[PDB]
């Protein structure tokens, strides 16, 4: 199962200076949760800012650059290397990965930040004609939680 894990905004922004425009704890565990003990799929700039692993899962990544070779991350050097990966796999940013796996996944899990920030990354524009609502939940709002946001399961029709 191949699909794409993304939080954006209202707009669709997805980074700025290659990080996340937001501050929200629990879309972090929300995506924890999701991919888990699965294969997170993404591009070269998206790991370096990370920086590590996310632990407990296979973390995949996407280069040109043949001399990449970090601990627990594993290499691949084009798409098509992705339809090898067994398993549930998530394609998890960032602008580039979404544009070339958007036509391709079976599923998206969406985070819509109900916001808009100021971003230099979006996701691609997509159209609910193509895609059923599965699921959509409202996010619980608190202290360090204060941007609404709604969780969205997209399927392919
Ligand atoms: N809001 C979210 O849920 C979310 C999630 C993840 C990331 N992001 C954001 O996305 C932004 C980064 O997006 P981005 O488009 O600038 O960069 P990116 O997608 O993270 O990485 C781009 C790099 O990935 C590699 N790559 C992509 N396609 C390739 C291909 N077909 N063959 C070989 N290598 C390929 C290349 O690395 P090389 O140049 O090394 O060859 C390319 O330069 C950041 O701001 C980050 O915060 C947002």
């Amino acid at each position: 199962t191949l699909s794409i894990l993304v939080a954006h905004d209202l707009q669709r922004v997805i980074g700025f200076e290659n990080q996340l425009p937001w501050h929200l704890p629990n879309d972090l565990k929300h995506l924890k949760k999701l991919s888990t003990g699965h294969t997170l799929v993404m591009g070269r700039k998206t790991f370096e800012s990370i920086g590590k692993p996310l632990p407990n899962r296979r973390n995949v990544v996407l280069t040109s650059d043949t001399s990449f070779n970090v601990e627990g991350v594993d290499v691949i050097h084009s798409i098509e290397d992705i339809y090898q990966l067994p398993g549930h796999v998530f394609i998890f940013g960032g602008q580039t990965l979404y544009e070339e796996m958007i036509d391709k996944v079976d599923d998206m899990y969406i985070t819509v930040i109900e916001g808009k920030f100021r971003g230099d990354t979006f996701f691609p524009p997509y159209t609910f004609e193509d895609w059923e609502v599965a699921s959509s939940v409202e996010g619980k709002l608190d202290e360090k939680n204060t941007i609404p946001h709604t969780f969205l399961h997209l399927i392919r029709k």
